[PDB]
Order: C-alpha cells, then structure tokens, then sequence
C-alpha cells in the first residue's frame, strides 16, 4: 500500500473517500493532501489496502452523467461535482435527473440567448449538461409522450430553485417563439412577455431577505404553461401556496420584511411620497425591528422600476398601481400605532392612526374604537368592552396581515387573468417551493415550510425508487432491489391521526388551550417516536428529525398562528372603507371570528399539499436537485462537508446507483415498434412484436445490458433512448 510522492489516491478518512495526492513519504511517515486542502499524516506501517487506493487515471476533470462513474462512493460523486464546479460547470446529469451547484456568481456565456439557441437545436446528451437541456427534453416530451410534464426543483433555502425556475421559463418562452406556423393572434398576445413579467411582481410581494437567502421565497409557487400542438404557449396559470403573512408585522433579527415595502419607499416620486405621508423605512415599526433595512445585493429603487414595468405589462391600470401603493402605505402607518393602558388600551401617538385611517379610507374614531374595544349586540343594544394592550396590538397586526394577504391574492388573480388562455393540448408545470430552513430560532412558519420540503422529498423517493422498482417487479424484470433512505415515518409523525398536525389542530379548537398545554401533549404522545425530539433543556421547543436534519421548533405562537382568527369587528370596519379598492378586497370574505370545526392554517396547508401531489402524480416528472456549495453565499468556495451532507441526506448516492443499473424509459411493445419502425428497415424482422423490439435493441446495444423486455413493455436506459431518438430524427 506504498505510494510515491505525487501519486493520486483515494484516502479513506472521516467516514468518506478523499480525492488526494501523496505529499511526502519519508522516515516511515506518509502525508496526504486532499483536493479540498486537508492535510492528513500517518505512520506508513498503518496504511493498508482499501484505506488508500490508487485513483483511476484522468477520466478527466469529471464526467457529464454520473451513471458513467465506476466508483460509486460519496467521495467519487462529490469529487466529480467539485472538478466540474472548479471550471464553472455547475450542471451534472444522473441520467435525466439534473444536479445544479449554486455558483453564487455570473458565469460568462452560461445563460446568454446564443446558448439558449444552441440547446434548443440539440438532443439531451449532445451538449454539456445544462438546465436548458432539461427544459428542452421536457418540451420535446409533449410530442414523444402522451402525458403532461412537470419539473420539480429541490434544495435548501439559497440553493438556486427560484433562479432555476426563471431560467426554465425564459428558455420555454424563447422556444415558444421559434414555433411554426405562428398565427397573428399568438404573435400579438404578448402572453410569454406577461408570463416572464409575473416573476418580478411575485418576488417583490412574496420574497424577503433571510440569513440563508437575500431573496428567499416566502410562498410556494406552481406555474403551469399550456402549450398548443404546434409548440406555442397559449397561456398559463400560477398557484401560490401559503404566503408567510406574519412577516408583514414581525421578522427575526437581520431579516427584512417583503421587498415591495423597501422598493415603494425608495422608488416613489417626491409628490406621491408626500401624498402617502411616507418617509424612510427606519421610520416604520414593520420595517425597523429587525435592525436591517438594506442589502448591498439589492437596489430597492431599481426593483420598484422593474415592478412598475411588469405591472403595466400585466394590465394593472395606473390607478390600480396607485391603489396598491396606497394600501401598502396604509399598512406601514398602521404598524406605527402604539397603545398605553388607562382603562383599557388607548391609542397613545395619534399621528400614525390618523395617517393609516386616511390611507385606508376609514374614519379615525372608528379605527381607534375597533383597535381598543370589542362590540356585541344584545336585543338590540350595543355593548362595548375594552381590550387590553396585547389584544390591541394583536388587532392592529391582524388588520395589517389581512390587508397584505388580500392584496397579494388580488395581485395573483390579476396575473392569472392576464395569462389566461386555451388548454387545447398539453401542459408543463414547474414547482418552485420555499426551501428547507433551520434558523437559530424556528417557529410555526419554518414547521410548515420544512413539512412541504419533507413532502417533496417523499415525492422524489416515490418516483425515483418506490414506484420505479414496483414497476420492474410487476413487469417481471431481472432485478435486485436497491435500498434507499425512506422518510415515510417522518411524514407519518406529522400527518397520521394523533400526529403533530392532528394534535396542533385539536389544541387549536380548544379556547382554554395554550402553547404550553400543546407542548405537554406533543411530548406525552411522541417522546418515544424515533423522528421526534423532546429537548433536554429547551423548555419551549420540540424537534423533528427531518430528511435534511433535525430542526427544533419554538411552540410560542403556534396556536394563534394556526387558528388565524380575524375579528368580525375588524371585518365590519374594513367594509366601511370609502376606498373602493379596500372594500372590494373584503366585500365577500368569510368570517373567521374566534369560536366559542373551522379550517386552520395546518388543515388547509395539508389539503393544498395533498392536492398538489395529486396534480404532480398525473404528470411525467423531471427532477432538478440544487446544491448549496457553502453557507456564506460565496463564489469559488466548495465546502466539501456542506456538499457531502446534501448529497447523502437527499439520497443522491442511491439515485446514481438506480439510474446506472435501472431502466428509466419504457414503452409497450407495439408503441416502441411503431415509434422506431424507420430504424428497422435494414433488419430481417421476426413475426412477433417482442422479437421486432429485440432485433432493434440488439442492433443499438449488443451488450444486452441497457434494456430488458418485461411482460408488456420494453425497458431501456436513458442513454439508449437518446441514441434511438437522435437516429429517428435523422431518418
Ligand atoms: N445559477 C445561478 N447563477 C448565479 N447565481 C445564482 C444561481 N442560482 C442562484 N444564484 C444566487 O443564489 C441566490 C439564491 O438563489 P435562489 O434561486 O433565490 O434560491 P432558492 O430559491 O433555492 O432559495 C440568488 O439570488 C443568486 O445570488
Ligand atoms: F430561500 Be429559497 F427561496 F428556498
Ligand atoms: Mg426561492
């Protein structure tokens, strides 16, 4: 096991194989330097085989498809991504699955229109791996397959899911324009322009700075593009999931509120700024509590200009844009209302109340009364009761959240109205969720986000491993099952009867229950569950062993957040608005007054995720796995421990194994024969269809290792299908 200076070796250390070089070998000491800059020293006598092994020559600053790898260990997989990342190749295939490592910098030529053009005219595998090749293959599947397609993008907060989604949309929008024979109706619709302009609007209203991402998505998005038989986008539909409405009124230290507030304050002209009584973001409680009002990566004034342009494309009138500006200004002033205790909560600093009442079209005495008192009618006289200061603050904040959430819903409705079109043929759906996040302090918001990420990982495992191997078994293929990391029991802990969501919902329906009584119930029921953590010291927390790591959640605020109560006194007040825009938002809204069962945030979200997964189940999926190379948002900094952790927990190692050994493409015998009949013209074919399929497959892969015949289908590897598709097009 002796290797001379400069020899390339795999060094087994710290539970992995390190790509390394022999630095020195003298006086019975051997020093290895890893490609990651770690230096490991040993007594030469202690080095044996398997501990140190020679590395396979070159093979050669990486491989494009990791199913091509001979060494399948985590060290080999990560080294391939590292070699490629160092030369700005952030994309690697695993069959048709795409790995994307966030470069945290622009890369010359990578997303230029000349590159988009090049990918549109090639087959998957002909060019270097790229998100444009996946978008193109997905698009080609609308004529190669019989179903709708979907692209699902996974990753922690900051991994690159939102950037990936926008790149796919830009590529499809460009390709939609290449389509023939483009009618004047379809050329003048500007529907692709509107679809692309939906992103700056939704990011301004739904994204915010967090520790993991200066542009974190605080809602989930599913974008459906309806494509005609001729290949042109006819229109689309956007579905939003669980906006983080509590961000409007409170943020963690160092975070910001939604981008749009800072854009509005930096972007409005002096006249409109004075009309809405607006000053700097520091002047507003809803924007100043976190201690951060700016970020060097964001020009808030430039974002405002971008939002204005996008809203014009989206057919928001100039008056509608002003109404949205006025509502946001009203919310900012509302947040500055302070209360003192005399009775009874009383408004202290009356200026903010007067400004907010004017901007919201409310009478100031009516707004003061609604925030400081509760009303009830008893056959048939009104009985006014004082609220305390915490109840007045909760009322002020619920008003701010309701205004923002209804305004966001209206914005999404307007986008959907603009991009609405025919659905005559097929669709491509793209899922952009909020990513996995584990902060210093996690609340109900992180619980819901991490649950959605857990659900998406279960969806990835179901398609890549579970349904895939079940199909091989049902078809009678020669196959040895590949084990995978199954997160099913974590979802069972969250979703089953007596599970986390069930207990949270049950406690929410009890008026006397508190976050403290909820925690006692969570601990009592689940202390022995392997996926649940009862903290030894942190008295306000519970933990969940998520697929992406253990997360501790502070229970404080869970019941109030889950109930999501809105006082009928405030709903009645909003309906008094003289500002038609505000009245229109609350005109037909259902009552959510405290009860003395109504859907909760958890019950509606569980239903929305189950409905989403059902939509995705009917489509053919493409998977993109975004990987963060480091936790410092740095370019050219591949932190191997951070990368390896994501590769391992996400099941990338087993994914390479199943894509390498398995057969991801399948067609019934007659379907295969009818599709590729042109490629069989020089073959002496037998009478039976199974024999006809075998003759073509043996011609294109004589090793007989890239395909198998099942009971009803031909099964083949993606590399063989790409080889057959390229030749079919040529003929
Ligand atoms: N492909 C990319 N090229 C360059 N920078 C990128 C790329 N993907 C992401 N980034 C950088 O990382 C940041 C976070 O990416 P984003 O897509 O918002 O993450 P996620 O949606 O997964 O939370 C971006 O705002 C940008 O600075
Ligand atoms: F912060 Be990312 F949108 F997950
Ligand atoms: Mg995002």
């Amino acid at each position: 096991n002796f290797f001379t200076e400069g020899t390339r070796v795999w060094l087994r250390e710290n539970g992995q194989h390190f790509p390394s070089t022999v630095n020195s070998c003298a006086e019975g000491i051997v020093v290895f330097r890893t490609d990651y800059g770690q230096v490991f020293t040993y007594k030469q006598s202690t080095i044996t085989h398997q501990k140190v092994t020679a590395m396979h020559p070159t093979n050669e600053e990486g491989v494009d498809d990791m199913a091509s790898l001979t060494e399948l260990h985590g060290g080999s997989i990560m080294y391939n991504l590292f070699q490629r990342y160092k030369r700005n190749q952030i994309y690697t295939y695993i069959g048709s699955i795409l790995a994307s490592v966030n470069p945290y910098q622009p890369i010359a030529g990578l997303y230029e229109p000349a590159t988009m053009e090049q990918y549109s005219r090639r087959h998957l595998g002909e060019l270097p791996p790229h998100i444009f090749a996946i978008a193109n293959e997905c698009y080609r599947c609308l004529w190669k397959r019989h179903d709708n397609q979907c692209i699902l993008i996974s990753g922690e907060s900051g991994a690159g899911k939102t950037e990936s989604t926008k790149l796919i949309l830009k590529f499809l929008s460009v390709i939609s324009q290449q389509s023939l024979e483009l009618s004047l109706k379809e050329k003048t619709s500007c529907v692709e322009r509107a679809i692309l302009e939906s992103s700056p609007i939704m990011e301004a209203f739904g994204n915010a700075k967090t520790v993991y991402n200066n542009n974190s998505s605080r809602f989930g998005k599913f974008v459906q593009l309806n494509i005609c038989q001729k290949g042109n986008i006819q229109g689309g539909r956007i579905v939003d999931y669980l906006l983080e409405k509590n961000r409007v009124v409170r943020q963690n230290p160092g975070e910001r509120n939604y981008h749009i507030f800072y854009a509005l304050l930096a972007g409005l002209e002096h006249e409109e700024r004075e009309e809405f009584y607006l000053s700097t973001p520091e002047n507003y409680h809803y924007l100043n509590q976190s201690g951060c009002v700016e970020d060097k990566t964001i020009s808030d004034q430039e974002s405002f200009r971008e939002v204005i342009t996008a809203m014009d494309v989206m057919q928001f009138s100039k008056e509608e844009v002003r109404e949205v500006s006025r509502l946001l200004a009203g919310i900012l002033h509302l947040g500055n209302i302070e209360f003192i205790t005399a009775g009874g909560a009383q408004v202290s600093f009356k200026t903010a109340l007067g400004r907010s009442a004017e901007l919201l079209g409310l009478d100031p005495t009516q707004l003061t009364d609604a925030l400081t008192q509760r009303s009830m009618f008893l056959r048939g006289e009104e009985i006014l009761t004082p609220l305390n200061v915490q109840q007045a603050v909760d009322s002020r904040d619920s008003l701010a959240m309701a205004l923002y959430a209804c305004c966001f819903e209206w914005v999404i409705k307007k986008i959907n109205s603009r991009i609405k079109g025919n659905e005559d043929f097929k669709s491509i759906g793209i899922l952009d969720i909020f990513g996995f996040e584990n902060f210093e302090v996690n609340h109900f918001e992180q619980f819901n986000i991490n649950y959605a990420n857990e659900k998406l990982q279960e969806y990835f495992n179901k398609h890549i491993f579970s349904l895939e191997q079940l199909e091989y078994s049902r078809e009678g293929l020669v196959w040895e099952d590949i084990d995978w990391i199954d997160n099913g029991e974590c979802l069972d802990l969250i979703e089953k009867k007596l599970g986390l969501l069930a207990l949270i919902n049950e406690e929410s329906h009890f008026p006397q229950a508190t976050d403290s009584t909820l925690l006692e119930k969570l601990h009592s029921q689940h202390a022995n569950n392997h996926f649940y953590v009862k903290p030894r010291v942190a008295v306000n927390n519970f933990g969940v062993k998520h697929y992406a790591g253990e997360v501790q959640y502070d229970v404080r605020g869970i019941l109030e957040k889950n109930r999501d109560t809105f006082r009928d006194d405030l709903l009645n007040l909003l309906r008094e608005s003289r500002f038609d825009f505000i009245y229109d938002l609350f005109e037909h809204v259902s009552s959510r007054n405290n009860q003395d069962r109504r859907p909760t945030v958890s019950s509606q979200f569980k239903d929305s995720l189950h409905s989403l997964m059902a939509t995705l189940s009917s489509s053919n999926p493409f998977f993109v796995r975004c990987i963060k190379p480091n936790m410092q948002k740095m370019p050219d900094q591949f932190d191997q421990a951070v990368v390896l952790n994501q590769l391992r927990y996400s099941g990338m190692l087993e994914t390479v194994r199943i894509r390498k050994a398995g057969y991801a493409v399948r067609r019934p015998f007659q379907d295969f024969y009818k599709r590729y009949k042109v490629l069989m013209r020089n073959l002496a074919l037998p009478e039976d269809v199974r024999g006809k399929c075998t003759s073509l497959l043996q011609l294109y892969d004589a090793s007989n290792s890239e395909w198998q015949l099942g009971k009803t289908k031909v099964f083949l590897r993606e590399s063989l299908e790409q080889k057959l598709e390229k030749r079919r097009e040529e003929e």
